[PDB]
């Protein structure tokens, strides 16, 4: 048995979804320790992990699974699969219209075209499981792409991305070349770059041949390019995360709300501008010596600084959590979680008709299904519980899902969300009455958000 | 002549539009000094000026003009004119559909309805000049509304506005009650309030009967209400300005551009947020004692404070200047300005042919801007544009923004012209790298009605 | 006094607007009888009328009026004025952006450009009356353009239009070449053609030099071109009408309504199509002889023929009338019509207050519609609405469709008034089931300016 | 092996898709002959078929399949599944938001609510094959719904539909009540009716209990209602077709295009309307005796009738076929079609490299269209296009319309293939003036999965 199915089997025996996420990441970069990685390497340097084990990722994804997908599923060119080549320093795209049947795909492959699968998780349960778990410890959507390159070729031109990449060599070997950010403004880039030329590139800060099992990491801003060696093809999966998840993004949402609050709460933000600032402010006056200009600029600077006092940091943090819930992949349940949830509730048929399949009582111990599937949020004064359980495996196919939380249950809801994975008697929930104590537990159980100590039926 | 006619005749002999604007405002609040007014009263107190001269505004606007325009102009109920009355503590609008003919308007007036004309500057050249000149010293659009109230009646319910108001009593008399901001959040209000009841009101900070010639000023946020007492009717013009022209409005436009620039120019703004901040940030974690929450909060305040360094203050001032130019009323030219510009060119059709057709400026022609507040140089998308007011309609926003592109090789000369008004400068002395660039810029500006010459062209 | 001024003074004398319209049109083509014109020439032949009177149109429009307009009005290039020239077989458009000042317009003129004023009626009261009166006998919108061409030049390339044209030569002379429709599909063309080269044209069916006073008419579809000869410039006004006012345009509106009524009222239109008609219908079967195609085609012919039974002809004529009312120029009232309607109602002022107010009609008052083509009763959504032109702008579509609801109880009276103009009818004699309904309808119409009385109310 | 599995296997053996459709429909209404059904019952009468065999449908759909769907599929409430109950003369809808898990669905069931699955063909491979074959002989989209009703209850209120319905009893019994059209306008209704009250209903034309295997058909416009009586639940599948596929619908598309062609092709439809038709046409002239009114109406009648001559029947037929291709369910290939098509080309990754790849066609290969109802040639904007259904989703309109351009050098050959089905043709026998375009088209078609070869290329 490969280390991968062996860790997956282990994962099925780990109760805490949070701990599972930590465990899988640990596995992903073994033997390097997580704390060292996140504190010194993350968003700072390209890292390589030679695992001396060609069977490490075995079971995650193979060229055979790709072939099986194109044949079994409705794979579409462009939307799901791309065909590209990089010859004579030029990037080419031979994407045919419509479905990508095996016959067309392999014909392009033979023609030296690389094949790129955009959303493996939408078609592979293993890949879905992998990403679904890792997203919980990234605190950001974790996506993926699969790349298959023919012998003696290069599918894509050199460039850097707007996300943190994790390259998992799955089959064959390939020569990688990773460069350190060329200039200060490219460090931790916000957007993807245009295809670069070999001349515009400097000296590789890292150049090696990856083999099955190896892991290659590098933050956004680092240019990279790879090519297959002679007579051997390459297949690898790239895990990506942290797209537009910066302090700047956080501020972009904070500021508008801050100025509005400042104007409503403090009269100094409501006072009129001078009647003649147009005489010394503006491009025409960029070289003015009018002392009023200096005073004007100093006032803008202080007012801007004073905005931090009016910044609804918690609200914006909740809004980002909400969006994260929407971007999240649906959860992967363990045998236990499923068996102890509505998803494992059996249905008994008596005389052809379903005979009461089961019901929650005040003597039932429960706790959230998993740790990263729901988030309480305030909007318009009311509370709403946003969750991932109904999300599709395909990015944003489903709209935000939520269920309103009434004030007489707000505390009980926070407890459950904050006490995971501690079993709490439903009768011990902090509510007004027993009714609100059981209606909450039932609603949450029915949606598949809560699990019980022992099966109800 | 009346004081108004005299001051207008005076303005026609003042060469600088900037000086004309200062003089008219001086006249508006006389004998009170503008310095004192803006330093202590503007946006702070309600002010009353007892003129002791019922003829002060003679010539500005009268009931006779209102009657005249209803008959000779296409005044529409609801777009141009409102008919309202306040009765039993309730506000009611009786605006019939369509055109407001004399009979329809006057019969409402006789029924106790007050008449409100929304844009008098669109139909009165005197009000137009009055506002066009004053806008230049407010640095903000100056609008107006005329109110005609019949005897023993009140047209509107108590309420406060979102603009600075100057009330000019033209005819009759009226009892005014102005109240201070009720609560701190209503001081210098951002939006107009809903109608209030006599119950919602406390005690007037100012209660007086206005007489012709008098002036009453009060900032946005101050509640007001007026009624005609037994005997005479009332007619007044309310000059308004400073709608959404606050420090907060300037910041609103500056913030998005500053964060974007910070992210593009400094890595600290591009760094990733923590992977687990959702564990201590949020409404559900407000009381958390996690020391990371303290650190998070501090980082936000530090980054926000640093944004000031990236705020494109000049670009935002120009965008606001551009918007002001779009909201502006077209200029009112003195006799001299018109005679020295393309508008006063003698070219005309005589004997089946255009005559007076040989006038064209040269490098020896001395020029300068037509007026001081009619154009603004604005940079947008790596290009330079000159926005102007000369083609604006007397009707608010009827016309779209008007501009002409200024090529790089002529920018310094354009700025010199905008900055040295009203000093005459010879075309040959404009700072361009070519003689033809000088001529080209001066000709383009003149033909657009943005430049005048020292002596008429021939 | 010129013929034009003499006929306008005559028109003010004629109590019926229908008759005034008929009179001006006979004047426009005199001495040719309109009966003969509409019977054989209209939409069939180009027509030239040698007036032998150079003063015929004096007072309608002149170059000085154009010059005066550019100076006293806000004429915009593109929107109101086009500058063009046809040089080396190519049409050029030299429109500067912005306002068309005299200096700019005349400079263009001196360079060889023709000037075309798009909406003269919006700036000339005489052209307005001229068109407002003529639109009434055309039963279709009447527009105009003024063309000023400098000596020794051609402003536009030869082409044909989608409207019926009447050319009135106002000043100078000009060589015109009018051609008959090149092909059958070009006779009475649906749209304007692109510019053509001198080689695309055929032989002129009419070639002549127009002099002031002359009239030239030609149907849509007829290619035309004109050039000024040596030493003399040309000025003419082109009156246009009948844009998209054909039987086909009528059918376009009636067909969808007819089909939907047929489907809702006759089961035969609701029957399912064959399950296999796709096997024999379609482009890839157009040469097939399958007897199924023949039966399919037969069914279509029969069903389509029956649609005439379900065609709401009256409702569509009303919709077309309604659109014409929306397209109409506001009416030009005679002195009598103004004095006998609400527009001529005096307002008696006493002690600075209006006391005259508004006069009142009684069951004894004699009345009739202000004019014959200013209103139309239209049924919509189960209700009845009276659409009118009295609040229309002289600028095309500046105003939205105006109407007032007519209640069922006053519909017969409303129809009577529209159908009996200009006969006076006592209010008390209107076909309503109550005195209140008679007074109510007449008062509403009078107040809106749609009705006049036999004697001034006051 | 039930009668259903028997015919399905039988179908897999049948070569032609056209004959498979005919065969399945025959099987669907057995013993009743299709010819009789379509000739006298289709769109004319309600029909009952006592099969006397409760296993006639075994394999099509079951309550266990529904249970499996709710378990192993993302079934959404409202989107895929509905829950309702008709009690006390009122209909209720207790659809909770979110996914429809077994527990919630079954809970509503026991609560007396019926359950309706809206698109079973998207989750059932058998329902998909069933509809995919039947759509081919209807010439219109064939859809379906599944209804699960608990004992002693009724889910839906009585009402009629806008589609032709075929009810297949699958499990249990249910008391059905069908009513003939209440009035003439309701026969072959255009749209679904609202919920009716028992009182709004007359006497059923059919009132019988259905048993597993029975078939109940009734036209759009026929009201119906069904209920379970005692201790027995019911499960049926309703097959619907012919939504908006009437002669009227064909006419709606043809008429606008016909009016335009008539106007461009015949000058009579391009002539101007009379100048004064508004004087005698319109609601206000409904009772006019003017002889011109009669002539106007008679001319409208004839012009409408003549439009049929200009109707593009073939192009509209092609557009409707194009729409049907869009609405069509994807093809359910037979083993032999698969093996002979690009879908059955054995080329799979072996030895770390694609094996057995490269098998192409030659001028000596015999090929015919994969099936008979998956493509349609359409001419648009002067260009030729082939629209197909092979890439359609089982989910209605989830995929946009798909087509490929066919150049002139191969059009004739394409139609040849479209009409030749199901007999083979040598690629060298294509009608093309070059072997290049012969192989080009044959390949383009085989790669898209629209063509099958006589002998497996691999």
């Amino acid at each position: 048995m490969s280390p991968l199915r062996r860790v997956l089997a282990e994962l099925n025996r780990i109760p805490s979804s949070r701990r599972r996420a930590a465990r899988l990441f640990e596995w992903l970069i073994a033997p390097m320790p997580p704390d060292h990685f996140y504190r010194r390497l993350w968003e700072r340097e390209a890292v390589l992990v030679r695992r001396q084990d060609h069977t490490y990722y075995q079971g995650l994804f193979s060229t055979a699974d790709l072939d099986s997908m194109l044949r079994n599923e409705e794979v579409q060119f462009g939307q799901h699969l791309d065909a590209a080549r990089y010859i004579n320093g030029r990037r080419e795209t031979l994407n045919p219209p419509g479905r990508a049947l095996p016959a067309a795909a392999w014909s392009l492959y033979q023609a030296g075209c690389s094949l790129r699968l955009l959303c493996p998780q939408a078609f592979s349960t293993t890949v879905w499981q992998f990403l679904a778990v890792l997203q919980e410890q990234f605190g950001s959507m974790a996506g993926s792409n699969v790349y298959l390159t023919p012998p003696n070729s290069q599918g894509f031109a050199p460039h850097y991305d707007d996300i943190e990449a994790f390259v998992l060599q799955l089959e064959g070997r390939k020569l990688w070349r990773v460069y350190r950010p060329r200039a200060p403004t490219e460090e931790l880039a916000l957007t993807s770059s245009p295809n670069f030329s070999q001349d515009d590139l400097g000296e590789p800060v890292l150049q090696t041949v990856l083999e099955p099992g190896d892991l290659l990491y590098f933050p956004r801003g680092f240019i990279h390019q790879a090519e297959c060696q002679d007579g051997v093809h390459s297949l690898h999966l790239t895990l990506s995360t942290y797209q537009r998840n910066t302090w700047g993004d956080f501020l972009e949402a904070i500021l508008p709300l801050a100025v509005q609050a400042a104007m409503e709460e403090n009269v100094e933000f409501r006072r009129g501008l001078p009647r003649d600032f147009m005489d010394y402010m503006g491009a025409q006056h960029s070289d003015s010596k009018d002392p009023r200009r200096t005073a004007f600029m100093e006032k803008v600077r202080v007012l801007v600084a004073r905005l931090g006092h009016f910044a609804p940091v918690d609200a914006v943090a909740d809004q980002r959590a909400k969006d994260f819930i929407h971007d999240s992949l649906p959860p992967v349940l363990t045998d236990r979680e499923r068996a102890l949830s509505v998803y494992g509730l059996p249905i008994r048929w008596e005389a052809g008709e379903p005979v009461n399949v089961a019901q929650l009582t005040t003597e039932t111990e429960v706790h959230m299904l998993q740790d990263g599937i729901a988030r309480l949020v305030g909007e318009g004064g009311h509370l709403f519980l946003y969750y991932t359980v109904e999300n599709s495996r395909v990015y944003h196919l489903e709209e935000p899902k939520c269920l309103e939380i009434y004030p007489q249950q707000a505390d009980a809801m926070e407890l459950l969300l904050g006490s995971y994975p501690e079993f709490v008697r439903v009768g011990d929930l902090p509510c007004d009455s027993v009714e609100d104590q059981l209606s909450l537990a039932t609603t949450l159980y029915d949606k598949g958000l809560l699990l019980t100590k022992m099966p109800l039926a």
